[PDB]
């Protein structure tokens, strides 16, 4: 086995060799890193793992976090692929670390991955987050890590020592003080860690960035389809007890007041199995929606100091080197989760009726004006019945609302308080995707290519792909080793430049070489970023005069009835 | 002289005849055509001219309507291309025919030309003006007139007799009463009279569409660069009210209250000079803007039954052959009016600073809120502080606000409401031009190639042009003899197609060959039309709930000076 064999602080491990068609790879799967969050635990903020006597069986991966099962779709093909493979636990907390063959003699970049899946789904075990690959063509260090989801990652009770919210986010934290501590004994770097994530994934990077006690534990942050700063990524505190009171409620939980509130309610919540705190999970969510989840990261005042966009504009962020972007079709496959007229197994040709009714879907909780707005722009007015048009248009409008714009305004402040930053637009179909194609490239699936995936054997991939994730493993080593994408130096290959607040380049990642945009979808962002909240502020502010308008028509109109 | 000697229902006339290069054509010009509308008559709409002995010279154009004269730019030749050249009266109240040489055997097509200028100027006797190029090529017979224009014409008191407003239709109406009668007399052939006008002047003649009373006196429209429900074209009964009892106080005037008011009032208004009423015409003005005038005619009723907007929509078109139009840069010239930054003398580059201030001006009497939105859809977000850019915007608001989509919205009720209808965009740039480069082709500025001027050997225009204006001509005589511009049948050029509803096609005018082009700035118009109304809307029952909130914290805050 030449060293499989590996002793990190807590105790000593036995890992497994992984076959690619490169050469091999030594992974450390199910590597303990918390005391397991279940009893008493549960909701709190994990505690380190206990050192141990013996060798830990690392040879397989841990069971995933408990959460929801998505099964819009049952036994469909590109639904199961995010589906939790390893059986479901709330003792979860494990880790996972793939490094090269043989153990490298200098120190190593490392690369951390933190999954998405909207705080509510999830798992560091997914065939499509398999390091192998990456680690073996790259020669590298990956390491990516299981964390709580659902009520059990991210209920809060604003305040209290016994679900103070956020924990889920500590996870993470947790895991990367163990890299600081033991990523050395695999050959890892730990003053060279670099930090990425897909989706709410994303979205957790961005809350690192911005949380000070998490900022000696990296180096680089890569932001994919995601952002700490949008709609669904935060919630207030006043809201989160809403929701979280809601959830005690239906699940059977007195609160009230004497020892507790609220440990008399989070005690009883305790005693719940986990399956009746997941059955209950989506009640909990207050309007009609799209791309919204009942438990997300609140801004508490501790983990986050104020909200995402506040610390976002004061930050700075000078000694930062960070890699944003999003893929082609953002919005796409959200739609047939209750925009009317969506379904994956028609071409979901809306008439501009269902257009305008899911325009409210797409952007929840927004006052009649504001709706009558989102259609002005997304309405091209020379067609405004086409079917084609009008699928596409709802289809970026949810994009743009929840990924393309929040991912924009980032970079922008950013790259002009001292980041440098390097934004691009994945826009490649895969040819194994198994989802109509309307939905183009959808939301998480540049993903299995920047790990390298097509060139799994089993996997039926095209030449060029393979090629391509070559081309894109390369991209994105250059940046976790050097914060700069493009290789060491200059080849014949295109240059990808620095996205700054003006010019706003970027470039376009598909099978053709790199090619330069000015422009990251500027003129909607402008709508979604600028002016819609100067508007919305005056609709919030004249739906409170309507309501003081009926009340004072109502003591009115019963002056005449005693007339 | 063959035959420059003729007798109307009036009396006797003797004309001219006037050199062409192309031929010659009979004119007879300063025919009296209404009782001298002055004393007791001034405000009051006009009799008919009582019959007369002699022979009355009509080889000249009599003098111009009381009005003001544009003097921004002290003999600057491009601005004294529209100033009065006749002398001023009011004894104005004259009309011109051209009439082809010979008189024709069979009675021809009639084109009656109503000039613009704000409701507050404009002459028939103006060079630009002259018929007989028109007259010459396309052998039909062409009527011009004067019409009241400032208070003289449109001062309004709605709902008195001495000063009920519109007087200035009247006028146009009069004069078309007079074709039925006398047009014959001249060749000409009173079933198929064709309405043409520009700026002001199309406003109006869109305003004989709308009143039944006119419908019986013409059988085809041509509107340029105008239409009657454009925001400067028509003032409410309430305001005209108001404009013109400011102006009653300013040049002396008491009203009140036994026997008049308002008889009194109007009653000392007629004793004043006809310079003191000029003098204090635009103090009348109410807001900053520009692109806006004093005296325009009325909703009383009376001449409009309703708005023109609401006439548009309700109105039954069938029968009727429409055909409208706008030059390249309509808004342009405006902006030296006092929008910050603009000159004809520097390129006027405008600062972002500039541009959103000059928003203000080019949109008046528009909330805050509002002004944001027309700064979100006309700036590019990509190169927002470009000021080039900002001045191309700025001009494209100002055109887009007051000329293009209030005829675009006319065009298509129309067209959907039994109106055949054809649209073109002028978009030639006179080389005899004397304006600036960044004003592009102006406002009014198509006026001089329909009328033929080009032929003018004295002008210094181009062969390209000549030939230009020719095929103008022609496009505009097929009109008004078949009501379709494009040739009895099909040549080898390419064919002009009627604008609907839905396809939204339209010409573009210049040196080149007819191009079609689907949408008339159709996205702007979106935004203008039918967005714009529900926002403002909005911001009007905001202002007043804001308004009742200081009366109701004035109130509040005294409670806390007495504690
Ligand atoms: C595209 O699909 C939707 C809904 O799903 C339809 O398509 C298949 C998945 C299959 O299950 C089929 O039987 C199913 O109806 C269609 O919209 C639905 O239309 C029905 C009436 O037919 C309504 O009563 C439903 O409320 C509505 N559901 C949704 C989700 O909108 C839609 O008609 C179809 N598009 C077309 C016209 O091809
Ligand atoms: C373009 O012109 C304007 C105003 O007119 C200027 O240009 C000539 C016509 C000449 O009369 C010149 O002397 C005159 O100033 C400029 O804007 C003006 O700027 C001055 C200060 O220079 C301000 O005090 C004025 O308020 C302002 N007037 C207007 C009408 O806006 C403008 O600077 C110029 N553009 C450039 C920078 O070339
Ligand atoms: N369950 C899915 C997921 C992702 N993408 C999906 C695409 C399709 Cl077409 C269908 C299903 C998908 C990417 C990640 C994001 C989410 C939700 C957004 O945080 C869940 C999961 C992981
Ligand atoms: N005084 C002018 C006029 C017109 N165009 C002008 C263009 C320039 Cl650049 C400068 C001056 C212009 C066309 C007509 C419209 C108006 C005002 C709009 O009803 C007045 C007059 C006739
Ligand atoms: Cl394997
Ligand atoms: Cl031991
Ligand atoms: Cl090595
Ligand atoms: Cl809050
Ligand atoms: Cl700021
Ligand atoms: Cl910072
Ligand atoms: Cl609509
Ligand atoms: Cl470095
Ligand atoms: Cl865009
Ligand atoms: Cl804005
Ligand atoms: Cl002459
Ligand atoms: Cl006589
Ligand atoms: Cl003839
Ligand atoms: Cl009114
Ligand atoms: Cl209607
Ligand atoms: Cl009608
Ligand atoms: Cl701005
Ligand atoms: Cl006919
Ligand atoms: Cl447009
Ligand atoms: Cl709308």
């Amino acid at each position: 086995d030449a060293e499989l064999l590996v002793t990190v602080r807590g105790g000593r491990l036995r890992g497994i060799r992984l076959k690619t068609p490169g050469g091999p790879v030594s992974a450390f799967l199910g590597i303990p890193f918390a005391e397991p969050p279940m009893g008493p635990r549960r909701f709190l903020p994990p505690e380190p793992k206990q050192p141990w006597s013996g060798v830990v069986d690392a040879t397989t991966f841990q069971s995933v976090c408990y959460q929801y099962v998505d099964t819009l779709y049952p036994g469909f093909e590109g639904t199961e692929m995010w589906n939790p493979n390893r059986e479901l636990s709330e003792d979860c907390l494990y880790l996972n670390v793939w490094t090269p063959y043989p153990r490298p003699t200098s120190p190593t970049p490392v690369l951390v991955w933190i999954y998405g899946g909207g705080f509510y789904s999830g798992a560091s075990s997914l065939d499509v987050y398999d390091g192998r690959f990456l680690v073996q063509a790259e020669r590298t260090v990956l390491v990516s890590m299981n964390y709580r989801v659902g009520a059990f990652g991210f209920l809060a009770l604003p305040g209290s020592r016994e679900a103070p919210g956020n924990v889920g986010l500590l996870d993470q934290r947790l895991a990367l003080q163990w890299v600081q501590e033991n990523v050395a004994a695999f050959g890892g770097d730990p003053t060279s860690v670099t930090l990425f994530g897909e989706s709410a994934g994303a979205a957790s990077v961005g809350m690192h960035l911005l949380s000070p006690p998490s900022r000696g534990l990296f180096h680089r942050a890569v932001l994919q389809s995601g952002a700490p700063n949008g709609p669904w990524a935060t919630v207030g505190m006043g809201e989160a007890r809403r929701r979280a009171t809601q959830l005690a409620h239906l699940v059977g939980c007195p609160p009230g007041g004497t020892g507790g509130n609220d440990t008399e309610l989070v005690a009883c919540l305790r005693t719940r199995p986990a399956q009746v705190l997941v059955n209950h999970e989506w009640h909990v969510l207050p309007q009609e929606s799209v791309f919204r989840f009942s438990f997300v990261p609140v801004v508490d005042g501790d983990f986050l100091s104020d909200t995402p966009e506040a610390l976002i504009n004061a930050g700075d962020f000078h000694g930062l080197q960070v890699l944003v972007g999003v893929v082609k079709d953002e919005g796409s496959y959200f739609l047939v989760y209750g925009a009317p007229g969506f379904s994956k197994d028609n071409e979901s040709l809306i008439s501009r009726a269902e257009f305008l009714a899911g325009v409210r879907v797409g952007v929840p909780q927004v006052s009649d004006l504001a709706a009558e707005a989102v259609v002005l722009h997304y309405t091209d007015w020379l067609h405004p019945e086409d079917p084609a048009r009008l699928r596409e248009a709802l289809s970026d409008v949810v994009g743009d609302h929840n990924v393309v714009c929040p991912v924009a305004q980032l970079a922008g402040r950013l790259a002009a308080q001292g980041a440098r930053v390097y934004a691009y637009v994945f826009e490649h179909r895969a040819s194994t995707l198994s989802w109509p194609l309307w939905m183009g490239v959808p939301h998480g699936y540049e993903i299995e290519f920047i790990f390298g995936i097509p060139l799994d054997p089993s996997r039926n991939y095209t030449a060029e792909e393979k090629i391509f994730a070559q081309r894109l493993m390369r991209y994105w080593a250059n940046f976790a080793r050097t914060g700069d994408p493009n290789e060491p130096r200059d080849p014949k290959a295109p240059q990808w430049p620095p996205y700054t607040a003006g010019a706003q380049q970027y470039v376009s990642l598909d099978l053709r070489p790199l090619e330069v945009r000015r422009g990251l979808r500027a003129q909607a962002c402008a709508f979604w970023n600028r002016f819609l909240p100067k508007l919305l502020s005056a609709t919030d502010t004249l739906d409170e005069a309507e309501r003081q308008w009926k009340a004072e028509f109502h003591r009115w109109s019963s002056y005449m009835v005693h007339w």
